[PDB]
DNA sequence: GGCTTCATCCTG
DNA sequence: CCAGGAGAAGCC
């Protein structure tokens, strides 16, 4: 899950429990069992997301950090109800009607005021793709940047310093959606190009966090290997880019 | 810039 | 069943 999964998953947390005390806090792991006792009776205030990064904060300024990396899935369940799973369980919010559930994930940490600018991976995020206040001439700005203009789009699409939230799916639709393989840098497009870019990486996810869960969202080459590209006709094709899979289809992306 | 590595879950 | 496949940092 990227950005646009996060942020529904951020959205759907904050409907259970936003602004509500809690009656229970539980975490498996032995360094945030301290937390347990200072949170019962605090209640998250909003749940921040910075890309994949998932901040829960609390009313007595903690903040709970969490990222799902593969893995990690959050769950929405009436209180005191667990429905059956073999994946562990990491993170009990609970309040008198809703709790919600972390399962699997392995990072996970209480961060205290200072660190939600220190933590060295909310440090180095970039903006977030789902931000509102983020423009597509800002991200071309970006993009054009002594930083990230000389960098091959196959690496700078997964790098959470350039935008956060673009993940491999996002990825592989953006770039089949501007025509673009992944071999390309920023400096050597044209600007037609540098624009369709600029606002596919911000429209696409997007399009993604509004309706992949629901004109709705579909993969147009991501895991279609083998079938027939909806534009030029021509077989979508896998390979493996920045070590990642990497769907495209060669009769339309340059 | 290329691994090499960590991490959890699912599939094949 | 066991191995490989599916986000980010580390060590050159
Ligand atoms: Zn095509």
């Amino acid at each position: 899950p990227q950005g646009p999964e996060i942020r529904r998953a951020a959205d759907n947390l904050e409907a259970a429990i936003k602004g509500k005390p809690l009656t229970d806090v539980w975490f498996a792991f032995p360094q945030l069992k301290t937390y347990q006792s200072q949170l019962i009776g605090q209640h998250v205030t909003h749940v921040e997301t910075r890309g994949k990064a998932l901040l829960t904060h609390f009313s007595n300024d903690l903040t709970l950090y969490s990222h799902n990396q593969l893995y990690g899935v959050w769950r929405v369940v009436d209180t005191g109800e667990e429905p059956q799973t073999t994946r562990v369980l990491r993170v009990k919010l609970q309040t008198a009607d809703k709790t919600i559930l972390l399962y699997s994930a392995s990072d996970i940490e209480m961060l205290r005021p200072e660190q939600l600018t220190t933590h060295p991976f909310l440090q180095r995020v970039g903006p977030d793709v789902l931000d509102p206040n983020l423009t597509p001439e800002v991200v071309k700005e970006r993009l054009l940047s002594p930083r990230f203009r000389n960098r091959q789009f196959a690496g700078l699409l997964l790098d959470q310093a350039f935008l956060a939230g673009l993940g491999n799916y996002l990825r592989v639709e953006i770039l089949w959606q501007v025509g673009l393989t992944g071999n390309h840098k920023a400096k050597d497009l044209n600007a037609a190009q540098l624009d369709a870019l600029a606002h596919a990486l911000l429209e696409i996810p997007r399009f993604s966090y509004a309706t992949r869960g629901q004109a709705l969202f579909r993969f147009k080459v991501f895991h279609r290997d083998g079938e027939p590209c909806e534009r030029c006709g021509s077989i979508i094709e896998k390979t493996t880019l920045s070590s990642r899979p990497f769907y495209w289809c060669p009769g339309c992306q340059h």
